[PDB]
């Protein structure tokens, strides 16, 4: 807050999804679609996708199924170029 900071990085093409991309990402999918649902079309693991939203002291979460997801990003939104 305070002096309004704006990313020239974009979390629109996937150029790298690190642990803080996609975490920015998830907290707008689950405010509306519920855990459970989630998961159910998302191929990740339901109690890590929950763990991470609520990493207190979990932190150590694995860079596979970052990477998988920005693939599956593709795949979910098909935001032109593929394959």
């Amino acid at each position: 807050m305070g002096h309004h900071h704006h990313h020239h990085s974009h979390m629109l093409p996937p150029e790298q999804w690190s642990h803080t991309t996609v975490r920015n990402a998830l907290k707008d999918l689950l405010k509306d679609m519920n855990q459970s649902s989630l998961a159910k079309e998302c191929p990740l693991s339901q109690s890590m996708i929950s763990s991470i939203v609520n990493s207190t002291y979990y932190a150590n979460v694995s860079a596979a199924k970052c990477q998988e997801f920005g693939r599956w990003y593709k795949h979910f939104k098909k935001t032109k170029d593929m394959m």
